[PDB]
């Protein structure tokens, strides 16, 4: 086809493990998570893959996949640019719990609700959340106004401050003939894919990519997918 | 009063810094690596915040980074990456240790390159072992003919560096942008010359560390305000 799109979602983070909702918390890759961006790395490598631009989020568990992979395909010069938009969801008051204190806070019914809810964001983080300035007053988002920087967001509001970096940034790179690699979050990600191929509310939400596995769409000029994604491996 | 901060990458593997690198992309070694580990961590401990970074497109500059900004949690910062920072090309003489270039080009003529700052070596010929490993490296495809070296004296390094000074980081460093370069012994030169108006005897004399963080303060007019500043102990 006429173009070649690749996303990757970071590998497992040290929150991973703890089951705790990290959103905008900036957790890093776990050693195991570290070592699944490099397999997806050497999976590109093995098959060849050229890029000639990079997109992440402002977060390092994303941002060091991306270099994590960039190092196992010889790529390191290729220019990254960095952005809150492609960021994971911001889970407002839920930020730092785990999922033990989130059923014990909440109840069943809530904590279900919110699961399979698309436009029914989390409790806000409030300023005496635990969490609220190491993500709130952070400074990597002193350039963000008023109504951009989240209290929380549903899937919804994540999907909506996603897709115009896709549209503004993203989009004329590709068309300019760029080869893209995207190195970001489940749900970030869920906003391209749920473009992409024009999915539903619920199909969006029954999609789960996996941490550190290379995704590829064959586009044709109008950015359709000839194809299913297709996950890259062994 | 403005703050502007350099890094030189350590030591490359394979010896490779002391065999006219250049343009070849050679890594870290692990020592050079920490090195990188060590200054970062100065940064760290001096609180150092950087809003934009500027590096090579060589690995050993951009791991030299990567490091710096994993130790001082600032993976999130923009980083511009460009061919302006590149070491200084070395041409036939790149990959060669000491012996090996006196052995093939004599000790006078040597001598001449060493003293000198528009003498360049000779070009990397075809049947050099790293000439379409580099001239070829789709990395520069977009360079044009004059801008691709075959080869480089000091004088063509720099003039090739101070453009991209010029026009990309003095306007962030004017906005009140605190800006990290991790880049070359030669690059560096070529900032350090046009900072401090050295002569060509006193910038062929001068000899950065590798690894630790030099500090500068520029006043209004980017004219420093003190001898350049080291971190660490
Ligand atoms: C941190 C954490 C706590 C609980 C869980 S779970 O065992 O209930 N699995 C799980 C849970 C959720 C989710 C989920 O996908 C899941 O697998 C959500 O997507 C979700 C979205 C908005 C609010 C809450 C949730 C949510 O709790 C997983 C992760
Ligand atoms: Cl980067």
């Amino acid at each position: 086809a006429a173009y070649k799109l690749v996303l990757i979602r970071h590998g497992e983070s040290a929150w991973n493990l703890e089951n705790r909702f990290s959103g905008w918390y900036d957790a890093d890759l776990s050693p195991a998570g570290h070592e699944e961006a490099k397999r997806g790395g050497q999976a590109l490598r093995d098959a060849g893959y050229e890029f000639d631009i990079c997109f992440t989020s402002v977060q390092k568990r994303a941002i060091r996949t991306l270099w994590t992979v960039l190092d196992a395909i010889d790529q390191m010069w290729l220019p990254v640019v960095r952005t809150w938009r492609l960021n994971e969801r911001h889970y407002g008051g839920l930020t730092g719990l785990n999922k033990a204190e989130t059923a014990a806070k909440h109840g069943e019914a809530q904590v279900k609700i919110w699961r399979r809810s698309y436009d029914v964001p989390p409790p806000p983080m409030e300023p005496d959340h635990p969490f609220y300035s190491n993500i709130s007053k952070d400074r990597r988002y002193a350039d963000l106004t008023e109504d951009q920087l989240p209290s929380c967001e549903s899937l919804k509001d994540t999907i909506a401050r996603a897709l115009p970096f896709w549209n503004e940034e993203i989009v004329p790179q590709i068309k300019e003939g760029k080869r893209v690699l995207i190195a970001a979050h489940g749900n970030s990600l869920r906003g391209i894919v749920k473009h992409l191929e024009g999915l539903s509310e619920e199909a969006i939400m029954e999609l789960n990519l996996p941490t550190g596995i290379p995704i590829v769409y064959e586009l044709d000029k109008n950015l359709k997918p000839i194809k299913p994604m297709q996950f890259l491996g062994d």
